[PDB]
């Protein structure tokens, strides 16, 4: 059974690898968007920028919100009315970091389903002109999950037990408390108890997160 658990430790790591991996090509070109902005911020400049293949490919949209209420999104989108940028998580999430973000799962403006945003301010010389982001799909990041990893399922958990990606989407946003109720395992214990384990996804900007690999005690 330390058997078991040297390959839940290994299985954990080979996924938080390429799971940290997955997220760091996307959150470059996000980088790569800010820093392009802050070259000229016009919009007809920043337009220009968002609607590349990269950037549309890649995302479900992008855009830039800034400290008047400027926005600009591609793909373009009507937006509900008296949406601000300045109070949606991507944005405070970025303003209250030195460098890229990514959020928690919140509800998308836009399509009214559920996401992740990478998000970071646009610097030009010091100065902030403003927040780029790009929107990743719930579904997308379990896709994602799903494709990259042995004998049993993996899920996404911030460093607080907040669930933030889950093939059981039901779980998503629950606590370890509030999901798993009767026995909680702890991220504190590299091993819980169906075994879960809890790997750090390492060389993320700004979060602490966790794979945790759940598995039926067997094989
Ligand atoms: C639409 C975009 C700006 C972002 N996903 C938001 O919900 O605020
Ligand atoms: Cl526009
Ligand atoms: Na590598």
């Amino acid at each position: 059974r330390e058997d078991l658990d040297n390959y839940l430790n290994e299985m954990g790591e080979v996924t938080a690898d390429n799971i940290q991996t997955w997220l760091s090509g996307r959150i470059l070109l996000i980088e790569n968007a800010a820093q392009n902005i802050a070259i000229n911020p016009e919009p007809a400049a920043v337009a220009s920028l968002l609607e590349q293949k990269a950037l549309t490919s890649t995302f479900m949209a992008s855009y830039l919100g800034d400290a008047t209420g400027h926005f600009t999104i591609r793909p373009d989108a009507k937006m509900p009315d008296g949406f601000d940028p300045r109070v949606r998580p991507w944005y405070k999430g970025a303003e209250s970091s030195s460098t890229s973000t990514l959020t928690e799962p919140y509800i998308d403006a836009a399509t009214g389903q559920t996401i992740i945003s990478i998000a970071t301010a646009a610097k030009k010389a010091g100065q902030s002109v403003g927040v780029v982001g790009g929107d990743l799909s719930l579904q997308t990041l379990i896709n994602t999950l799903s494709a990259r990893d042995g004998m049993g399922y993996a899920f996404l958990v911030s460093a607080d037990g907040k669930i933030l990606v889950h093939p059981d989407k039901a779980l998503v946003m629950k606590s370890l408390k509030e999901a798993y109720p009767q026995d909680t395992p702890r991220i504190s214990s590299d091993f819980s108890e169906r075994i879960v384990n809890f790997t750090p996804i390492k060389g993320l900007p700004s979060v602490n997160w966790y794979i945790g690999l759940s598995v039926d005690k067997d094989k």
